């Protein structure tokens, strides 16, 4: 029924070091119209050297200072029973919790879609 979404920091998980960081967002339903989108707090930035499905984002894809990516469901990614974006080792953000959502906007208003999850920076 529900959407989910999952965040993981690949190759560490302290405060200031470097790492990818992985967010796959899945529906759990059937899409066609609309776009995916995952929105991030302060401390993350998108850029077009990351990726989605093996995409480089877009500019007209990263919004609100890149803490917003929104892709229109255009065939490649109308295919997908998943949506793994990549975010090339950035620099991870200060110690705390972090909420990082996914949703399908612009669709038909008709259901679930939203979910969200919890990142874990530890102290340095």
């Amino acid at each position: 029924q529900s959407a989910s979404i999952e965040a993981k920091t690949v190759n560490s998980t302290k405060e200031w070091t470097i790492s990818d960081i992985e967010v796959t967002y899945k529906p759990n339903a059937v899409l066609s119209l609309g776009a995916v989108e995952f929105q991030f707090p302060d401390g993350f930035h998108a850029t077009t050297r990351d990726s989605v499905n093996g995409r480089t984002l877009k500019e007209t894809q990263i919004l609100n200072d890149g803490k917003t990516v929104r892709l229109p469901l255009t065939l490649d990614l109308l295919g997908a029973s998943e949506f793994d974006l990549v975010m090339v080792r950035k620099t991870l953000p200060r110690a705390g919790t972090y909420t990082i959502k996914g949703d399908v906007v612009n669709g038909l208003g008709i259901g679930s879609f939203y979910a969200e999850t919890q990142l874990v920076i530890d102290p340095r």
